[PDB]
């Protein structure tokens, strides 16, 4: 049948057309808050049960209001990784996807260090703008520190993002970075220069500890992103997984059933399934009515329309006609 | 500037799409009536210069009311030829393009004769369905001897098509064909089964003996062609080449200035040309009006829309943006 | 069928006739300032994504609004680049076409630049006097700037042709191109001497995306034509392809349905067909009568007639007597 | 008197100087294709020949 | 015909009328200042110049 094929790919009329390129590019908000808070929390721990080597060094320098020591000194490390973490994804931009650099990474802030601990220079590894394959969209996923950035040239006073904690030092910061480095208990590691991070950061995380991948394993991940997901206990980006929406039901009040993992019924049916499924509810507290609908009311002192948007991974057939029907199918049985 | 075609060809936004597939068929109507004319007129010519071989032999028939014997042995051989040149188009067209066997060339008749005079074969060889090449729409002509047939079984009395003087006589053909075996003056040729013709018979007849092509000489045709088109001294098929057509100019009566090859003044300006053209013009007699133009007319006791279809050979780029162009500009640039 | 071929050639009686020569020139006007606000466009942002070396350089000049600084230079880039087309045209009419040199290109000037980007340097290879082969009339196409040039001296006023944004900087130009050559991530190539350019700049440009080939792809271009004409993401040239329109439709109110891609009920039957076709619809809201309906409605209160041009690729038969015809029959089956 | 349209252009004054570069190149085509007529390419010299300096008297 | 070859824009501007010279030899003074007073490039002053030599202004 190979004959037929190339009968119907030569008279153009079955293809692999799609109507979006290849690494189609698409902004998505980082947290950079909660990764934050969870960074700082697992960072003390490793810093406050190797004191004896970061206290006299840090004597000199005064946690603000009631922060422990090493609290203070991992909320600077980890501040310091995120400014870095801008210019990695700025940088990595600016190669590919050379528009999102204009219009979302034109400032430029020059790095602190090119030389974190194994685990932040594998996230700095990781959260570049990452390619995911065999979802019906070829995605180009590139990480967003902030819409709006609030720069200024005060260190003591930078905030880049809106992070509260946010504390950058450079003496505490470089005297941590020379003790890492003489302390045989700390690895260090350089910075790599790649330009496609790794899916470590996309996972959708529900209420549960229901961290779940929308897309397939075979080509984008290999549990070592899994453990860089787990590291950081948080999610790092909105809920990125598709959905089958069902249809709404309507309430005077707040009378409404608890929601039903035992699974209270849906209105419509099913159509889209995957090998997981988490089943949420959004409840909407003041919705009064579609104006039009308000107006058919009072016109009452009915239609209904939808759009519908089917997203599929290639257009197969082009042309369809029966006079090349009649010539493949005759090529293959005369 | 590879590199960047590539990678508009692997994201496929530049191509070769086609809305029509390679050998498009076309039906073209024979003229049949013409070239019967002609081709009696010329070989009748051909028997008269040798009667001395053929005079014993077709003495045991009569002409029907004042014709020749030559011309009526002419009329014999040509319509028998006609009848088996049917035959040809129809098991040409059973092979490629089945659909218009089905519906063009379903009824089967017999063949006469796989054997006639060199230039007969040839026409044989010739008028099957031709392929014409890098003209704006890859073609296949089909040509078509009638509408309708008119079929019936009697031998005498058979005319398939609509020719005055269509005479079919076995016993005339048959014995004029061993006439012509054993005669060493005449060559006979065996017809081919080839089943894609050559555009002898496709070409543009105008008012002079002004015969062009409206398809180029390299890959359709080669100066053989033009020979077995100039020996039919008749047009073939109706004109089947481009214009560029004016606008319509409007007289009271029969006033109009007689036609110039000086080149009276056409209305438009002109958008596509040839390197050669042949102007003509189109005269109505009885035309009224449009009749919401009439009504326009009646409502005084204006808005002029026309659709333009334009035709291509392909379609080269397929989806155009800005981030592709880009990308493609970077590698090449950068 | 090639003695008969032959004899008819000796004689005058068949041949390859045509009444335009093989290079016919033909001037098309350039569009030059869509062309420049996409070059620009496409251009601002190359320069965007490296402008830590143009930020220091462009202290010194001032943009005249709104404008953004990467913007302006592109814009004195494309302007040099557009300013030096019209020279390296104007050489290439010297070799090719002497007459489209003193006809059009007369004014001497010296170009700015022979360094350009790989890709400038290519549409100034490309936008030669072009020629396009396999068409019905095998032309040169010489591109124009502008029908008048309104030269100038002072080149700080200096716009020959008629755009908006054009702006010839000497100073930014040069410090521009020593940036661009000492930086290692621009390469520049000098520009080529030839004559004849490619087709990149004569495609169709049509509704959505529809860009088409009014030519052949065999002989004429090669999908880097293609790729040029998609960094430029405009229209080079006006429409140059064929078009089968039908006849005026007369509306009296703006009710003019809108043009029904379900294909709005055409008057006339189609003449001629393409692989690839697009149909548009013209409108003329305030079209008056052409002076002769008026005069029959006056002396109320119709003869029409049309000039066709039928354009071809050659004329085969020049001259058609009888007796070649049987001399050339003669000698196939004798 | 020079001219830039080569319709009516007639730099010197010749009758029936006439320029048409369509019969032109059409006509050098024929030239160049039949077997009977030569063409040859225009020489770059400087210097000319007496050809045209005689002096050309009653009969 | 140096600024042909060096700064094109100085051609555009300043040297654009054709003159062919009367002459293509001198003594060997003015055949060396012939040679000399051209587009000179001067290096190691605070503006790295060319010097375009100015007959005339309006010509």
């Amino acid at each position: 049948l190979t004959r037929s094929a190339d009968y119907l790919l030569d008279n153009v009329r079955i293809g692999n057309h799609r109507q979006r390129y290849d690494k189609y590019r698409r902004y998505v908000l980082l947290r950079s808050s909660e990764i934050f808070t969870s960074l700082v929390a697992i960072y003390a721990h490793i810093f406050s049960s190797y004191w004896q080597h970061f206290r006299r060094f840090t004597d000199q320098f005064q946690a603000p209001t009631g922060v422990q020591l090493p609290t203070f000194v991992a909320r600077v490390y980890i501040s310091t990784w995120l400014h870095d973490l801008y210019c990695s994804i700025r940088e990595a931009t600016r190669s590919i996807s050379p528009l999102a650099f204009n219009e979302r990474y034109s400032y430029e802030l020059l790095p602190y260090s090119t030389e974190y601990d194994p685990f932040l220079a594998f996230l700095s590894m990781s959260i570049k703008p990452t390619h995911i394959q065999h979802t019906p969209e070829n995605t180009l996923w590139i990480p967003i520190l902030c819409e709006n950035y609030d720069w200024d040239r005060n260190e003591a006073n930078h905030n880049p993002f809106g992070i509260t904690n946010f504390t950058l030092n450079s003496n505490l910061f470089y005297g941590l970075l020379a003790i890492l480095k003489e302390r045989k208990e700390f690895k260090l590691s350089t910075l790599t220069t790649n330009t496609i991070g790794r899916p470590c950061w996309l996972f959708d995380w529900h209420d549960n500890v229901q961290v779940c991948a929308w897309f397939p394993r075979e080509a984008n991940f290999n549990s070592q992103d899994v453990t860089a997901a787990y590291i950081i206990g948080v999610a790092c980006t909105p809920k990125l997984g598709p959905s089958d929406d069902d249809a709404w039901k309507y309430y005077a009040s707040l009378n409404s059933v608890p929601t039903f993992t035992p699974t209270e019924p849906r209105l419509t049916n099913r159509r889209s399934y995957g090998a997981y499924e988490v089943r949420t509810r959004e409840t909407e507290n003041n919705y009064f009515l579609p104006d039009s609908l308000l107006n058919i009311i009072e016109d009452f002192t009915v239609i209904r329309t939808k759009i519908r948007d089917w997203y599929y991974h290639s257009r197969v057939i082009l042309e369809l006609e029966d006079n090349s029907r009649t010539a493949a199918l005759r090529m293959f049985i005369i």
